[PDB]
């Protein structure tokens, strides 16, 4: 009668998944792609040369997750008690098992999380140690390699394991990590309430991303839609194929066994690179310049001129194009959605810009010819819809990210665990030896 | 001296050298669509496997000669490469000279690169509470991935991006940033290594007219005179395993989440925690073990028979000879050779019989691995020496090995991030596919 939990469900794939991959390690000399000069130079740019299993993007439909699109997600996934959003508790169990959880299931893996939120007091001293004008990701980074003290997997390791187990004290610290993550997301955003957030219960009948609102100081009836926004933000950015830099510093150094606290701290301290990190907050600062100097009440000609002006003054319309996706962004479309059922929010002037900007900017981008594949990405909506609910500190928006972040890599270690990948070891080469 | 012809610094010397590598580049970049290999299933599956994929300046590994930095051997760096105002060893400063400029810098050059680095070599004082924070059950690799993370509050790349810095100007504050991190990881490892004499170590005054590695044995506990054997065993370990081509994890990472722009001291922290990874790190460790384990079998009077049938019992047990064997290096490391080099004219080392171990091992082991025929290229690498050198000199906590490595690794990869914001390199980043995708 009653419904397998999250680790009986991964269970019972295993088996299948280590199938397909002895039919695949089968294969192995069949050649598939070529390496050129560009490739080396180039960052491996469009060199197929790792595994994910849980995402793939379609150049048509976007981000796709065991197939599914952005839109089967919303329908299918499981939601919290309240509110319209998919959970990302939902879309964990979708990455990790292929399937989708019923909402029993799902309610008790929301339980699991709220139960191992805590953290140990070295943890909190820690995070005390850092200076007020330390970076948030080098916090976040920081912090949680230090709940690597807590590795079930490091422990079992040096202890003795088979290599057919190391899956499960992988799964054991991944979720240990998303129980925790937030608290420490939630520590970094309050520097002056450690004490207090740190040693915080959380109501474990309810959703991740609610408890994390609450330990944010968003918590309660008031900030429902806000809880809706957070939900559906932490689902669309879980995961996004393994070549971006945070799934695969996480891969990476995980591929050599340290687990998953050190790994996804190598991953954090990959998002906080500044190079892609910042699109959110770039797109907020634009949007907001924009009003500026149009003003709040804007027709679609004032939008489209300042556009015009934007790309012959050389500037970019930060939020749009990208090298292979040839539609808008399914993760902003999503926003736009969420946005669509909230009076308020369709009222605010700062998201009819994105609204605006979204109908008339691909159209001019196209036309300036500079652009390829002018689409809104999702950067292009969630910073102002954070900023309506009243999260205006942007520099914040990449620990939320980072939050969001731990779901599709976790799940890929713990396949890489599952499967015996071997360590990631290119091979190097120096620009005389490719002249 | 302040003349016409004053020796350049370090900065001055990279600044010189660049613009010929940018050129070279833009050589490179002609050629761009020229095919150089084939992908494979295999090396999807097989963590790139074999897949020449990235670019890494300093070092390539020879196939006859071993690894070379810019051309030179270890014996040519050996031979070269500034030694210290006493010992017998080349300076890890003037590896990191020469990893960096692909010139041997003069005497001169490297006291005054020392100099530099001993004036950096404080911490502020949140890194001694930080570190004051760890239980002392934290491993000793995530403390200092941890404190080296930490010290991006220093960080002048950081804040010269968020300014407003132009491209071709990235490498400069990079530069003054892994000069700052190479300057400090020394005290940062030595507090990892004395967790109850935090406020004493991390804020001991250096001799600032000392070399790097004489500073960090001095934080370490064993400076003086006493211990000037070890200092040159400390130089030239932190020399040899300064750098070893782009695709091992340390180095690898170290460039990835660099490539993103996270600035020298989140990068190598990175480099770092891949360095944490057990898989491969312990190697030097492992045969540390496998030595004393070996003396305890057959003694210290042993025959060279005793010492193959040694062999061919691991081996018939289905066991490994930890620290041999190599799927390109056709001889011994030459890392390995020149840690014998250095054993050769101490004569407490070449009488201590776990030394001589080695040594005969390295004698017979190679015949019985090829006789056996499982294990390809079956030459010593540098780890089936370092760890027992250590141990003859009182570093007998192996646990510690991979801190000690972890101070040597950071000067390659620096190096090369320096390099990478240099020519302008882009983000890292590869495209995945599915099992799925695979089986089609």
């Amino acid at each position: 009668t009653a419904e397998p939990d999250l680790k009986t469900a991964l269970k019972a794939v295993i088996p299948a998944k280590r199938e397909l991959f002895k039919q695949v390690k089968e294969r192995s000399d069949e050649v598939i792609g070529e390496v050129k000069v560009a490739n080396v130079i180039g960052g491996m740019r469009g060199l197929k040369s790792m595994l994910w299993e849980g995402s793939v993007l379609d150049p048509e439909e976007g981000i796709r997750f065991h197939g599914k699109t952005i839109k089967d997600c919303q329908k299918e996934l499981p939601k919290g008690t309240s509110g319209t959003e998919m959970l990302p508790e939902a879309m964990f169990w979708l990455l990790l098992t292929g399937q989708v959880p019923s909402t029993n299931q799902v309610r008790a893996f929301s339980r699991e999380l709220a139960e191992q939120s805590h953290l140990p007091q070295h943890i909190l001293d820690l995070i005390k140690s850092f200076p007020r004008s330390m970076h948030p990701m080098t916090q976040l980074s920081i912090a949680v390699a230090a709940l690597n003290t807590e590795s079930k997997f490091a422990k079992a390791y040096e202890k003795g394991l088979s290599k057919a187990d190391y899956w499960e004290p992988t799964f054991d610290d991944s979720i240990s990590l998303l129980a925790k993550i937030p608290r420490v997301a939630a520590l970094v955003f309050r520097p002056d309430e450690v004490d207090q957030v740190g040693t915080q219960a959380l109501d474990a009948s309810q959703d991740w991303s609610y408890n994390f609102a609450e330990l944010l100081g968003k918590g309660g009836k008031e900030n429902q839609d806000f809880h809706d926004l957070l939900r559906l933000y932490l689902a669309l950015h879980g995961d996004h194929e393994g070549g971006n830099v945070s799934a695969h510093a996480t891969h990476l150094v995980g591929s050599a066994l340290s687990d998953p606290f050190l790994s996804y701290s190598a991953g954090l301290l990959g998002l906080a690179g500044p190079l892609h990190a910042l699109a959110a907050q770039e797109v907020l600062r634009w949007i907001l310049a924009m009003q500026d100097k149009i003003g709040t009440k804007f027709t679609d000609d004032d939008v489209r001129n300042y556009l015009w002006d934007t790309l012959k003054s050389g500037r970019v319309v930060p939020g749009y194009g990208h090298g292979v996706l040839r539609k808008p962004d399914p993760r902003f479309q999503a926003l736009m959605d969420f946005a669509a059922t909230r009076p308020d929010v369709l009222a605010n002037p700062v998201f009819q810009l994105v609204k605006k900007n979204s109908e008339i900017a691909p159209a001019v981008l196209t036309e300036h010819g500079k652009t390829k594949n002018p689409h809104p990405n999702v950067d292009a909506a969630s910073g102002v819809l954070f900023y309506h609910y009243g999260f205006q500190q942007p520099l914040y928006y990449t620990v939320t990210f980072g939050v969001s972040r731990a779901l599709g890599p976790l799940v890929q270690l713990i396949w890489d665990r599952a499967l015996g990948l071997p360590i990631e070891r290119p091979k190097s080469i120096n620009l005389l030896g490719l002249k």
